[PDB]
């Protein structure tokens, strides 16, 4: 539907084995949108074209204020063009280092925001299993945007529960241990089972050895603590975590 003749790239956003992705503008249209170039050549070598189709297939159907757009695709002899909706105010990633750390009320709106992001996927029955915060984009709002569905289903270890670690039956409860992954890291500035070496990451997270530093309030420990049980089961729901008090007490949104 779309060609490479329709768009003008324009800076540079980002990089990520596979290629690029660039700022760019519909020609006909004056529409501002991120076009992530991947080759062909480097898709087939590293054999992931499945994966990809996957991602097109699921985050194109996809439609939430909190879960980037994916607007359409395209390729060329060369190449392969994904046209993604622009997150105006770059990764959380980003803003994290910039940060070192973030508070409670951050947190929470951004977990609230996850959660509810991450609430409509399991509704049709879609699991990330890769929310790490170079995968969280910002918006205009200065909202928060999961993007990449490139390891989502119907490397860094440091955002997989047990049981994905371990290779068994694993669930759309992932996504849970993830998010209080994900709200330690926003707290505490690094993930709470980061270490120097995969195998011993790998040892942290399956004996879910974490522990807090002092400034983490008694409310988020407690939040955290019930997400991440070696166990999926003991593990809140989406409800149950935007139903959680100090979620409710400091989240903004
Ligand atoms: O595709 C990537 N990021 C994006 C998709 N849509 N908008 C962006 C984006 N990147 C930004 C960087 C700085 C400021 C604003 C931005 N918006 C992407 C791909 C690979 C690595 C990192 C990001």
């Amino acid at each position: 539907q779309w060609a490479l003749e329709d768009f003008e790239i324009g800076r540079p956003l980002g990089k990520g084995k596979f290629g690029n992705v660039y700022l760019a503008r519909e020609k006909q249209s004056k529409f501002i949108l991120a076009l992530k170039v991947l080759f062909k050549a480097q898709l087939e070598k590293a054999g992931v074209e499945h994966q990809l189709r996957r991602e097109v297939e699921i985050q194109s159907h996809l439609r939430h204020p909190n879960i980037l757009r994916l607007y359409g695709y395209f390729h060329d002899a060369t190449r392969v063009y994904l046209i993604l909706e622009y997150a105006p105010l770059g990764t959380v990633y980003r803003e994290l280092q910039k940060l070192s750390k973030f508070d409670e009320q951050r947190t929470a709106t951004y977990i609230t925001e996850l959660a509810n992001a991450l609430s409509y996927c399991h509704s049709k029955r879609v699991i990330h299993r890769d929310i790490k915060p170079e995968n969280l984009l910002l918006g205009s709002a200065g909202e928060l945007k999961i993007a990449d569905f490139g390891w989502s289903v119907h490397g860094t270890l440091d955002y997989l529960p047990p049981e994905m670690i371990e290779g068994r039956m694993h669930d759309e409860k992932v996504d849970l241990w993830s998010l209080g992954v994900l709200c330690y890291e926003f707290l505490v500035g690094k993930p709470p089972f980061e270490a120097n070496t995969y195998q011993e990451t790998y040892k942290r997270i399956s004996r879910v050895e974490f522990t807090f530093p002092d400034f983490v309030t008694e409310g988020a420990r407690d939040l955290i603590s019930r997400l991440l049980k070696h166990n999926p089961s003991q593990r809140p729901m989406l409800r149950e975590v935007l139903e959680h008090p100090w979620i409710t007490a400091n989240s903004s949104k």
